[PDB]
């Protein structure tokens, strides 16, 4: 049974990995130094609630007030929320194209709420990261990995009609849902989501989760190595298993990153340290390192920091009362 500590940790991982890689993304200049740095002055920073989420929490919190309002999961209240939030607040980073998706959702021409994201990109739909990084609150409200694997996909097709959009979303509930599961061994964790995938795709991503099997063999690959077989991209592909990497590989000591980090602590700063769409990537691992080691590791002073701490923690507790409801 999944404890209040996972969801909480989850929340706020996410909450963290957003609000700190904001301040790095997109940069091809961020070196791990730089996140140290920023770590330090971070944990000396007397105001609190300094550090603002983007769109990736902005649609995190539309997420978890429909699951909230809607417990069944109903795409018609959830895409609603998505572009109310998007009109109320267009300034938080939301890529170029999902713009439009909003748009036409908050006009009075589509019925279907699925069809906007179909006719992005000339009809192929997004490739985006964006159905991904709001998805782990789908696997805190759903037990059964059926529901998580259906509901992820539904609520990423909202925004992204691409299979690797919407594969990406799977994959990324998927982490959450297997690292909710308690202790589980790097292996097993990766063979269950190999294992998943190859279901769901039969394979790109299948192909980076083996990549990633490699890299956990081998003793200290560069970033560079990351950055070119994985990448750290706004395409779910380029994303997604990068942040999976990210949570399996800090569950060791970096050799880079001090030790008196705790295990959530050194996720982030690495995810962060990889350059790229910073946000999105730590987001994603900060919500798969929150499930696995729960709120103990998020501390009192890098949560202070975040915009929104508190009604993140309401937001969690509310979201563990729906899980268990659902068992
Ligand atoms: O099919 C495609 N063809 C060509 N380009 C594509 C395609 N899909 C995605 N892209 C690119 O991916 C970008 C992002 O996808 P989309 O516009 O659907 O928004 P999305 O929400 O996926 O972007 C999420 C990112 O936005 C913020 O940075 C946020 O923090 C995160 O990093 C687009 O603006 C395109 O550059
Ligand atoms: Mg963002
Ligand atoms: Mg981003």
């Amino acid at each position: 049974m999944v404890s209040l500590a996972q969801v909480r940790g989850a929340l706020c991982g996410a909450l963290l990995g957003d609000c700190m890689g904001a301040e790095f993304e997109g940069s091809d200049a961020v070196e791990l130094p730089d996140v140290l740095e920023f770590v330090r002055l971070l944990e000396k920073e007397k105001k609190a609630g300094t550090l603002f989420y983007t769109d990736d929490t902005a649609m995190t919190r539309a997420v978890i007030q429909s699951l909230i309002a809607k417990p069944d999961f109903d795409e018609v209240d959830m895409a609603k929320r998505f572009a109310e939030e998007y009109k109320k607040e267009p300034t938080r980073g939301y890529g170029a194209g999902v713009v439009q998706v909003f748009k036409k959702l908050l006009s009075p021409k589509y019925s279907d709420v699925f069809q906007p994201a179909r006719e992005q990109f000339d009809g192929k739909g997004s490739y985006g990261n964006g159905g991904a990084m709001r998805v782990a609150s789908i696997a805190l409200a759903y037990p059964n990995i059926q529901d998580v694997i259906k509901f992820a996909r539904r609520s990423a097709q909202l925004t992204h009609a691409s299979p690797l959009g919407y594969n990406g979303a799977i994959l990324q509930a998927l982490a959450v849902h297997f690292a909710l599961q308690g202790e589980l061994k790097r292996d097993t964790f990766l063979e269950q989501l190999i294992g998943e995938m190859e279901r769901i795709e039969g394979l790109p991503f299948c192909s980076r989760l083996k990549k990633i099997k490699e890299f956990l063999a081998s003793s200290n690959v560069p970033k560079a190595d990351i950055v070119d077989e994985l990448g750290h991209g706004i395409a779910a592909l380029e994303s997604v298993p990068t942040a999976i990497y990210s949570f399996l590989h800090c569950m060791e000591s970096d050799p880079d990153i001090p030790d008196l980090y705790n295990n959530l602590q050194r996720t982030i700063i690495y995810s962060i340290s990889l350059g790229g769409d910073t946000d999105t990537i730590a987001t994603m691992a900060g919500a798969i390192a929150g499930a696995y080691y729960g709120m103990d590791q998020v501390t009192p002073s890098w949560k202070r920091s975040c915009e929104a701490i508190v009604e993140t923690e309401e937001s969690a507790v509310k979201l563990y009362e729906l899980y268990c409801k659902q068992l």
